[PDB]
């Protein structure tokens, strides 16, 4: 399914407000976020009804202010995407296995209880 875009800092506080189980793709253009897109929409089919994903091109000037917002750090040179987890409407963690189908789809199936203390 289509991995749609946000821009507006209101539509992002809404989506996490009303989903509990959200990937946001952070990129720094609409190329570099391609192939991350790419993968993103069959993961998104998968998990369909348990988790969303949607995307924010933080080389748009409108979205840059989201970005800032939501902490994001594009400034690494080989650093072309950032994606995040959010967990019951908070950021959770980054997204730091592999980037594969598999991956991503066990990642938004397993529960992520409280911390063992």
């Amino acid at each position: 399914m289509l991995i749609e875009r946000i821009s507006d800092p209101k539509d992002l506080k809404k989506l996490l407000r009303t989903r509990n189980n959200v990937l946001v793709l952070y990129s720094k253009s609409e190329v570099a976020a391609e192939n991350h897109l790419r993968l993103l929409s069959t993961v998104a089919q998968a998990v369909k009804g348990q988790g969303t994903i949607c995307w924010v091109d933080c080389g748009d000037a409108e979205s840059r202010k989201l970005c800032k917002k939501m902490k994001v750090d594009l400034s690494p040179k080989d650093k072309k995407v950032e994606l995040f987890h959010y967990q019951d409407g908070a950021f959770h963690t980054e997204y730091n296995r592999a980037v594969t189908f598999k991956s991503i789809v066990a990642f938004l199936k397993d529960p992520k209880g409280p911390p063992l203390w």
